[PDB]
């Protein structure tokens, strides 16, 4: 009860945290599917091979889908799966609280 | 907007995260006010010295309100701010996402 509780809020906070994996996480569920140039230009303060690393761990963790379309020219698409579709209220409600609580510290 | 979004977020993270931080608040929230003692009673893996730290940090960053009753025999209870009551919600989601992402990795 008290170690499930435990071990499964430790889990997403796993998957989620860091200093990049919300804002990827934000974006493709607030916008949508996105190549990587686009996520790139949306976090500028990214590198490439960090970008390359955390999409890489976030569809590992099957957060996070790359299809690769043999169009003409190809594309290779990230999305969110449904498990990330279902972190997508728990960002915003992060979110919401630490604007408050900013406010709270930065002000005091 | 984006890093109004990631300072925010990320600051959210900070304020729960680690190995005890959102089980403490977790107690907290669904059962009310402790004392020391009981606490930690309910987390029998933590030591007095990881207890006494995680809770004068959850003090200092405003989510745990300490008070000391001059009563007969004093005491010292710990209880959520009004902070600490609206991180209820997010934990309660992470704890019900990871419920889910636990099997998911576990079964496979």
């Amino acid at each position: 009860d008290d170690k499930r509780f435990n071990c499964e809020a430790e889990l997403t906070l796993a998957v989620i945290g860091g200093k990049w994996k919300m804002l990827i996480l934000w974006h493709l569920g607030k916008e949508g599917t996105k190549r990587f140039n686009e996520l790139k230009t949306l976090i500028p303060d990214i590198t490439q091979k960090i970008l390359v690393n955390q999409l890489r761990e976030l569809e590992q963790d099957m957060i996070v889908h790359r299809e690769v379309y043999p169009v003409v020219p190809p594309k290779v698409e990230y999305s969110l799966t449904p498990h990330g579709e279902s972190l997508m209220p728990i960002l915003e409600a992060m979110y919401e609280w630490g604007k408050g609580y900013m406010e709270l510290i930065d002000i005091d």
